[PDB]
């Protein structure tokens, strides 16, 4: 039996978790009664709760059922590792480790790798299974370059376009966008921001839609420069500069319908389109969908033949 390390942001189950989920987003530093109350009121604004904690469990599972079904090789064994909630990281491979399982391989549920995302996914990871002595840790960095996933979102932009009348295509344009993070990690050479326009090209090869620009989204309370352009901001400078009659969103950096698309999408990107005048278009986002249990069974699979 292979373990398969599946690991996620995490959500708060219930709103009184969102204290506690916000200090440890926030490396054990209690948000002041102002910065819980906007968080808490954006979780209003999206209905009250994420269905981020379902979501990821039908990915989670999908996944194992996915593995298990298409070969008799192994037996992988699906364990959720959250990292800013219960099951942390941490426990996840505590569980392994009591389980007897003796080599895993681990994902993260989010396509591009980048210091502060997918490395500190691993780092945890590792270090757990090195205090309990196991399992053996294979980690996955991305794969936002498995053909299948690409053709996703293809599939998903061009079932949206199509319903765009074909006198407007022309203005349409496609904006691609994932969580932002500190600017200065492109000063290390990072490999996330030139993934992130690695997928926007290979994406945009493959669909109708003539238009297309690079944008972020969801940068923090901080006070330092992030990646940018915001993908609010973008919207205003694209529609100032080519008056697009069609904004299509898709935040390839995320894989669920969560806050960060909710809100930051749905709500402030439509704001500004409201404003300006031009439709808003977000296509359904990857989910549990068989498609993407696929893309995510190639990746493991592929993963575990090259072990
Ligand atoms: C790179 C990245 C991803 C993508 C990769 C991955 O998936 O790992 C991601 C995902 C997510 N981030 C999420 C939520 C939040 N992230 C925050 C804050 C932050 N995220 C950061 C980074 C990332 N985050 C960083 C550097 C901060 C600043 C911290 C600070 O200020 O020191 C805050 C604080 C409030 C605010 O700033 O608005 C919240 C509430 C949710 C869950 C939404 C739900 O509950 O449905 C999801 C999926
Ligand atoms: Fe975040
Ligand atoms: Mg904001």
């Amino acid at each position: 039996k292979v373990g398969l390390l599946v690991m996620a942001y995490g959500t708060p189950y219930k709103d009184e978790d969102i204290e506690r989920y916000y200090t440890d987003i926030r490396h054990g530093h209690k948000p002041s009664e102002e910065m819980i109350a906007d968080l808490r009121g954006r979780y209003h604004a999206i209905g009250g709760l994420s269905p981020l904690a379902k979501i990821t469990e039908a990915q989670a599972y999908g996944l194992e059922k996915a593995l298990n079904d298409s070969q008799d090789e192994v037996e992988f064994k699906a364990y959720i590792g959250l990292k800013h909630i219960e099951p942390f990281i941490e426990d996840a491979v505590e569980a392994m480790h009591k389980d007897g399982i003796e080599e895993a391989i681990s994902i993260v549920l989010a396509p591009h790798y980048s210091s502060f995302s997918v490395e500190a996914y691993n780092k945890r990871a590792k270090e757990a299974a090195d205090k309990l002595g196991g399992p053996r840790i294979n980690a996955i960095n991305d794969w936002y370059k498995q053909p299948k996933f690409i053709q996703m979102w293809a599939d998903r932009i061009n079932e949206t376009a199509k319903q765009i009348p074909a006198d407007e295509l022309l203005d349409t344009v496609l904006i691609v966008s994932a969580h932002s993070l500190p600017e200065k990690i492109k000063q290390h050479n990072d490999p996330y921001p030139n993934q992130l326009q690695e997928t926007a090209d290979f994406i945009f090869e493959k669909v109708v839609v003539p238009h297309y620009a690079l944008g972020w989204q969801s940068e923090g309370k901080t006070g330092e420069p992030w990646l940018g352009p915001d993908v609010q901001d973008l919207t205003r400078e694209l529609y100032g500069r080519e008056k697009y009659k069609h904004f299509i969103y898709t935040p390839v950096g995320f894989v669920a319908e969560h806050l960060e698309v909710l809100y930051d999408n749905d709500y402030e990107c439509k704001v500004v389109t409201d404003e300006v005048g031009a439709a808003y278009h977000r296509p359904p986002m990857p989910n549990s969908d068989p498609e993407f249990l696929e893309v995510l069974r190639t990746v493991v699979w592929e993963k575990y033949s090259n072990l």
